[PDB]
């Protein structure tokens, strides 16, 4: 039955639906919009549950009232919800039309200790997320950064217990860094970065620097220092000593640093996921994380931008599959982006390979037998964008003899806006939803299309770093169709 080819579609709610004062501003307005999504066949919506709004007053001073009102409305409108534990700031990234900082009380500690923030070689502190360096430093009024995240999720679980039991919440996305993605803030627009700048390493806070120096000393090279020839945010790889041909990134020193740098992200995600699993144990929800799609410079040997962001991915080293393997122990979903981009749409001088990047990441996930979901990176309303998303959703097309051999677990569309609801744009969107659903009507019971959600089980045993890194072995991607068999048209 075709229903087995059904891929659910979710829509991101506007940023700031609940303002910085913790007030659900326009319920009536959101309601009319939600009802239109409901009529369009959309399966659910995604929303940021901002840490900076909820635990604003002080440590463990949570106020979940406004969000309870929002969830209640979503439920009344017949939509499911993907909730993001957003431990990051809204404001300094592309599309951030509202400013939502992390809790003021955390910012206050940052005043006396600037090293709780990601820091570049120049010493500029980025305040959008707490450096992985303090994950286990008990410097936040007695708590470590991870305990803060953990306490936040448990409070969410207990205070939204009725919504979790009623099956409103389907996925719990746990923000792991800037924009909620597991990465370093290597391309900060707030610091002048401009596409396709290679970005900068963000490991100069005293905690990360100390960890690195101890590490290299244990490796027999106490003299090794953090990168000093990697250039600046807007440089090109060839103009740097680190990324140029036969450059530093290929030396023993460089490989050690890059391994160290990327390993910090894997452990960061693994430790916080452990806490998310404990917090939601038994709940009928799946855990998920977001991996950024850094497609610029993907087509040159150095993969400069990926490296500075923390994805140690080269042509002979898979920097994403180990993330997928890590997620397997947590039975989590790998959410990737750039599902809408085509290589031809990128300036030639950016050496962009979004299509090949998507193929690599999705294949790695299916290879590790984990569920893969995704979203478009930029706002798109045209058929070509939708047709590319549909292609990636079912790379080898639909199967009439049963389920597709390859299919994404779901796709979340960025983002709900008046533009999307415009007669012509919305009309195209409705076709997009229909094709994602494999020409079937909206299906309220996920069980029908093999998406039944069982109680969250405890995470499997810890996987040692050496086993995770075995996943760096390059593999050939799964075959992709040149175009989808379920086109929207134009
Ligand atoms: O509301 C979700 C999320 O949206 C924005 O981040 C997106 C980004 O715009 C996309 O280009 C891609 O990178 O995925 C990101 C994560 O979904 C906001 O910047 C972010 O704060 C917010 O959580
Ligand atoms: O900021 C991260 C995103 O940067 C690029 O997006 C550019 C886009 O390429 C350009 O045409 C437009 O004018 O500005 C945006 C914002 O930087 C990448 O193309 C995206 O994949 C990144 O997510």
């Amino acid at each position: 039955n075709m229903l087995l080819n059904y891929v659910p579609v979710y829509v991101m709610l506007p940023l700031g639906v609940v303002n910085v004062d913790n007030v659900f501003e326009d319920p009536d307005g959101l309601k009319e919009q939600l009802l239109q999504l409901r009529a369009a066949g959309v399966d659910g919506v995604m929303v940021d549950v901002w840490w900076g709004i909820i635990e604003l007053k002080g440590p463990k001073q949570y106020d979940w009232r406004a969000y309870r009102s929002l969830l209640q409305l979503v439920q009344e409108c017949g939509l499911t919800l993907q909730a993001i534990m957003s431990f990051h700031q809204c404001g300094g990234n592309v599309g951030d039309i509202v400013n939502i900082p992390i809790p003021q009380w955390v910012l206050d500690i940052g005043e006396s200790n600037h090293d709780i923030f990601y820091t570049n070689r120049s010493g500029t502190r980025n305040k959008e997320y707490l450096t992985v360096g303090v994950d286990n430093e008990p410097i936040f009024h007695g708590r470590t950064a991870i305990e803060i995240y953990s306490d936040y999720m448990k409070s969410f679980r207990e205070n939204m217990s009725d919504f979790l039991e009623s099956g409103l919440i389907i996925d719990i996305y746990v923000g792991l860094g800037p924009a909620g993605e597991l990465r370093y803030p290597s391309y900060p627009q707030s610091q002048g970065w401009e596409f396709p700048g290679i970005g900068e390493f963000q490991c100069y806070d005293k905690y990360l620097k100390a960890d690195f120096k101890a590490a290299v000393a244990r490796a027999g090279h106490p003299e090794w220092e953090l990168p000093d020839d990697a250039g600046k945010y807007n440089d090109v790889p060839e103009s740097t000593g680190f990324f140029k041909s036969n450059g530093t990134y290929v030396t023993e020193k460089g490989k050690f640093f890059l391994t160290w740098y990327s390993n910090k992200l894997l452990n960061h995600g693994d430790q916080i996921l452990d806490e998310a699993n404990k917090a939601f144990l038994g709940c009928k929800v799946k855990l998920a994380i977001k991996v950024s799609g850094i497609h610029w410079w993907y087509k040159v040997e150095n993969h400069a931008a990926e490296l500075t962001a923390g994805y140690y991915n080269l042509n002979d080293r898979d920097g994403y599959r180990p993330i997928a393997r890590m997620l397997s122990r947590h039975h989590a979903i790998l959410n990737f982006t750039c599902l809408e981009m085509r290589d031809s749409e990128q300036p030639s001088d950016a050496k962009s390979g979004p299509q090949e990047l998507v193929q690599q990441v999705l294949s790695g996930g299916w290879r590790e037998d984990i569920r893969v979901a995704g979203e478009n990176a930029l706002p798109r309303y045209d058929a070509t964008a939708y047709n590319q998303i549909i292609l990636n959703a079912r790379p080898q097309g639909v199967n009439n003899n049963g389920p597709p051999k390859l299919s994404m677990f779901g796709v979340t569309y960025l983002r709900l806006s008046d533009d999307l609801l415009q007669k012509s744009n919305f009309n195209i969107f409705k076709k997009f939803v229909l094709k994602m659903h494999a020409d079937q009507d909206y299906c309220a019971n996920p069980q029908k299309y093999n998406h039944a959600i069982t109680p969250l089980k405890p995470s499997a045993p810890k996987i040692p770093i050496e086993v995770l890194l075995e996943a760096t072995k390059p593999t050939l991607p799964f075959p992709w169709l040149p175009e989808t068999d379920m086109k929207v048209d134009g």
